[PDB]
């Protein structure tokens, strides 16, 4: 019914994800055959924490934020098409391994810090970083997914954030996160919400022996309770640990800013449909997230990824 749109497009299988906002559900986009992944929302039972995670994908364009291809609005539903994920959460991949060396932690890390550094470069912070929404993509590199909470779980959440006291409240939370790529548990947390506050406002948690002396300053320069006292995110992106085995700081800004149009992606489309080549070019500069963006951006990915530009 509300389906009837998004079966022109899109083969739909199964479920591979349950939030509290979304389900999420394997689909391939029938024109170019790619795997991509769909979140579906109920407009009626829920708030526009929707209109928030589109209007922040629209503007963020980076190899560690997950691509959004597609919006398609029905009279009950909201649909978004992303960038399918196939190497499930990084939580998944920390349960699994019990918890990560500093030097494969390194290089996961740097990662989310080139995502969330480039997000506040846009003038965002995004306010819910966690492992469960962190992704592996198909070359395992993170890609980072969760938007709702972008601005212009608690056991993450910054003291002054708890307080409401956005930015250095990010560094908080990748704080966290370090500590639970490193020790695989989590720095604060209690069956008690209350109880989880004040270890969260102490800002005391153990310090486990296989650490190295360098995690140790770092996680204890992120969890700095004090806002005013938290590593900023400058000295972050080349911090002493950060650097080791690389010598470069973090590479934060884009490799995929959007430039021009594709010189041949506009052709593989004018060709398909076959319509005047600059009709489907100026089409394509409306930018308006529905079929035609999607197959054309699933046409830039088949080129990232060394695929022909081809449509079947
Ligand atoms: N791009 C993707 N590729 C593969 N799987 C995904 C993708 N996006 C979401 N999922 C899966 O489904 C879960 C729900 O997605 P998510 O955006 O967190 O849901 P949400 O309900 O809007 N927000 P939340 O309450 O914070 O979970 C994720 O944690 C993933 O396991």
């Amino acid at each position: 019914k509300d389906y009837d749109e998004l079966l022109k497009y899109y083969e739909l299988h199964e479920t591979i994800g349950t939030g509290g906002f979304a389900k999420v559900k394997l689909a391939c986009h029938i024109l170019t055959g790619e795997m991509v992944a769909i979140k579906i929302m109920d407009k009626n039972t829920l708030l526009p924490r929707i209109k928030t995670e589109i209007e922040a994908l629209k503007n963020l364009r980076h190899q560690h934020i997950c691509q959004l291809y597609h919006v398609l609005e029905t009279a009950n539903k909201i649909f978004m098409v992303l960038e399918y994920c196939p190497g499930g959460e990084l939580f998944d991949y920390i349960i699994s391994q019990d918890r990560l060396s500093e030097e494969e932690t390194r290089v996961v890390f740097r990662q989310i810090v080139s995502a969330v550094a480039y997000v506040h470069s846009q003038g965002y912070a995004h306010r819910d970083l966690k492992p469960e929404n962190l992704l592996f993509d198909e070359y395992h590199k993170l890609k980072l997914i969760d938007f709702g909470l972008c601005a212009k779980s608690l056991a993450y959440a910054a003291p002054e954030l708890i307080q409401g006291k956005g930015s250095e409240a990010d560094v908080w939370s990748m704080g966290i996160l370090l500590y639970v790529l490193m020790c695989g548990f989590l720095p604060f947390d209690d069956d008690n919400v209350m109880a989880l506050y004040k270890k969260i406002m102490r800002g005391k948690y153990d310090v486990p022996k296989w650490l190295s002396p360098s995690s140790i300053l770092l996680l204890q320069q992120m969890l700095q309770v004090d806002p005013k006292k938290r590593i900023s995110m400058k000295n972050l992106l080349n911090h002493p640990w950060i650097m080791q085995d690389y010598n470069y700081p973090v590479e934060w800004q884009s490799k995929n800013p959007f430039i021009h149009l594709d010189d041949d992606c506009v052709t593989e489309l004018s060709v398909h449909h076959r319509n005047n080549r600059q009709t489907m070019e100026d089409l394509i500069s409306l930018w308006q997230y529905d079929h035609l963006t999607a197959t054309y951006l699933l046409l830039l990915a088949k080129k990232a990824r060394g695929k022909p530009v081809r449509l079947r």
